[PDB]
């Protein structure tokens, strides 16, 4: 009759706006990552081509209803939304995708907030839709920027967003993703530009730190998300933003692992984001770890 | 099978004596505020006119049964009752309400315990009914005075109550409401007159502190119950009565807000009073905040 | 043959630009408050209606000569001018005042710098006239904003003034009024926006702190300007701006009271503003209090 | 053009209500002692006989106008009034004074507040007249009790005054006279009953301390008001009420002496009360003594 209650927050990873009731029925504390790849690449057309042709309002209002569905399934609870992020060999395979670079390394190329700031129209449209669903009365949304490594990117994004009416820290929440080692090493510079939350992308971080591709058959035997270097980086970041009053979280595939959950609860993370069918297991693991910590402190005191 | 258990008490706000079983079925720890406006203004007549005509015992015994209903729905649990409080443009609209002042500011006028002490017959009748339901064997009632700003008001009320048989601190509990900034700034003087409990009226306090009416369309955009000044005042009050051994609580519309609940549990309030359809949400928010605090202390110790 | 000399400054309260020689003949150290209600509401017309019709320059130059008269009667001495402040039931009674709200509480409504920032044309005209009389060579004027409770109001006023040529802190002085309890409780936030002086409106402060209207016959028996809470607030404010190097003053009806004068000189205020026929009495009271303080310190030392 | 200003207050001794403009024209800071012997013994009749006959209201209203005259000649300034005090061989010489005791020592007999508390009708009438002139709007009056040596006298006087409507410490000031050595030796007990001011009767104190009558030709060669014992007593009293926050003063014939003025200013008295033709001399002596003290402290510091 009574649910299980933990101090650490356990959230859920929403992929499409159609799996949102089965996710709200799991007992999660919010949405940890709602991706936009589907909601944007569903119109069977290159978005840059789609807007040159000139159909902006259709895409805008479609995004608006897609976002409001999820926002209203979990209202009192927070929802975090990450702007578009896909490689260049993902835009090549759509009607209108004929002009491409066929790069030799699409993992270290033109993607994420870099491409976003080069063509500010995608950012304009997404911020328009977000403000659109905000003015209906949903005050539980926040924005997440992917692949940040210089503070100039944060400031230019804030300006682009402020030109079209949206207001950071008073209409939404402003946060970033940590996936490049540089961002993990100079985290204080990024914090000094006024952010609210941070999230660990352990997939990309583990790949860029060990200089290894996971899809390659010959070197995927070295992949490991509990390697000492990644743990040093995570510990440093958590320490600093704890000191500055910022909230920490982790999404990815290592959010659904019991061993990583134990490590992260012993270090002091604020939230964990799990796949829709792993929320109960992680809830139990976190509860047990917390009771262990409390017992240890009681014994030391007595 | 087992209910959810929190250290902080979560109570419920009862409006009429007819919604009292649906409220006792929520799992609350008591009643936080039972208003008398309905039970008194239900006789379709001006009460001062009603008693000049001379029908005192009817009103008395009606109040008596109205109060005993609620007191017996939640017996082992405490119930707190607030004496009459309504503006002057509320007595004007009843049969017998022809002699009025049509003031220019009914919010800063003749109402509450001021008007009550001017015409001691209302106080006499209410204290009579309260003692009436007390002598049947209900020892879980307490009295709450609205809009207090001088200790003389507390002493005159104690005398008026002691003349007709009722005895403070041995038959009931004696407490006050905090709605004017003056009462929040000289709280120790009020405590030195022997009270037992205090309650925050955050609606009136926020309105009188910012010099702003909320019903006015042009300046209601500035209303905010988490403004720094109100929080400073609340923190000061809680500190002092914690030092003196007095119990604190909060009623209003901000008792049903998760963000305010988190702020207040981190400061150290003793109880929260919620609307009858918000008890479960506040219960969950309070449980999570308490587990967070305990984990933080364990980590600091280890 | 020699005038009486005090360390504390004693100023005078000027109501109209016609009583300005009888005021300069009292021996005051400056003007403490020059109101604009008369100089603006003298054209027998609603000012918003007056400017829609389109007669801006007439009102501007009339204000200009009205201000220059007072500024030139007391040149070496400072003069402080407070922008328009009147309730809504004061604009209703003029030709053109037909569109009104008939509010239920005009004391907590749309007035002062709130209304001023809603319709920036009044501010534009007043700042134009002030700069007009400044460029003739009068460098002893300063501007005072009424009813401030957020720093955003100060910043928006500074911007509005800087758009039309006037320059704070280099052409005039910039200061505020303290009448809402919120402004007295977060005074440091306001100081951090670069102000030069502050002034206590003890009338409005005493009314908003005790939640009491003074014009109401039934509750005017509780009004008191030496109530402990108001004195706590005044002491806090004086302490903080003393620490930050800002000048303090007091206008109102309690500036012409000997008992308040003694309290305020013992606390350490920088100036007092009296009615034109009470300057000599306050001068004597202040002189005696200062000699008392000096004697006490000498005795403690010896 | 500028008056002389001292930290110590110099007041004046008013004997009748007819010499009150020549006294207000001296530049005094208030009245230090207004006697009632004249205003009461002017009806050519024994007052106890006058009230048995039954003419209370005539005497009451006569006192009322006599007091209001003086109170309105010095309004902003305080006035202190001492209840009736005369020996028994002063009531013997009036129409109706036939029943007397012809005592052997009328200086140590039935007089002052003793006789006053024995026959409470005189106190009733005087307090009635005082409240009468108070309710016209004069808030600068205070009451002084003569010849007090037990706290029971103070409490009984407070009760007698509170029965007929007058309220100590909220309508008037409450103070006492110090003339018996006992009162000077247990001063703290008297202070703990809530008084506001004290005054030295150096005539009676010097006579009762040295066990000497001054009117007697053979032993008046030993009278001296600067005898070491009286000075010890004065120093003790001043010390204690300084510690408790009470105001001190001195009336009598030694208030008009330059040498005593210098002694008393060096000890730290708050006020001095002089005869109507000695105010200027005492003003000059006090000014010189204060400048001397300040110079001494400056030299010690440098």
């Amino acid at each position: 009759g009574a649910p299980l209650v933990t101090g650490t927050m356990v959230k859920v990873n929403v992929s499409m706006p159609e799996v949102a009731e089965r996710a709200a029925a799991t007992g999660a504390d919010g949405v940890g990552l709602l991706r936009a790849e589907h909601m944007i690449l569903s119109i069977g057309q290159h978005p840059i081509k789609f807007i040159k042709e000139g159909k902006e309002e259709e895409l805008v209002e479609k995004l608006a209803e897609g976002i409001e569905k999820v926002a209203a399934a979990f209202y009192p609870r927070p929802v975090w939304y990450r702007t578009l992020d896909a490689p260049t060999n993902e835009f090549r395979e759509m009607p209108g995708g004929e002009d491409e670079p066929e790069e030799r390394n699409p993992m270290l190329g033109w993607r994420g907030i870099r491409r976003g700031l080069d063509q500010p129209e995608l950012l304009r449209a997404e911020f328009k839709a977000i403000k659109k669903v905000v003015e209906k009365g949903y005050n539980n949304i926040g924005v997440m920027l992917p692949l940040v490594s210089h503070p100039e990117q944060i400031r230019e994004a804030k300006r682009i967003a402020r030109e079209v009416g949206l207001e950071p820290h008073k209409d939404v929440a402003w946060g970033v993703m940590i996936e490049v080692p540089a961002a993990a090493i100079i985290i204080e510079d990024l914090i000094k530009e006024g952010i609210d939350f941070v999230s660990f992308g352990t997939n990309d971080l583990t790949q860029y730190t060990l200089a290894i591709d996971r899809d390659n058959e010959r070197v995927a035997k070295l992949y490991d998300e509990t390697h000492p270097a990644v743990l040093k980086l995570i510990k440093h970041v958590i320490k600093v933003c704890k000191r500055y009053g910022v909230e920490t979280s982790i999404c990815g595939q290592a959010g659904s692992d019991p061993k990583m959950a134990r490590i992260l609860v012993r270090l002091g993370i604020d939230s964990i984001s799990a796949n829709p069918d792993a929320v109960q297991l992680i809830r139990q693991v976190v509860a047990q770890e917390e009771r262990k910590l409390m017992l240890e402190a009681a014994r030391k005191q007595l």
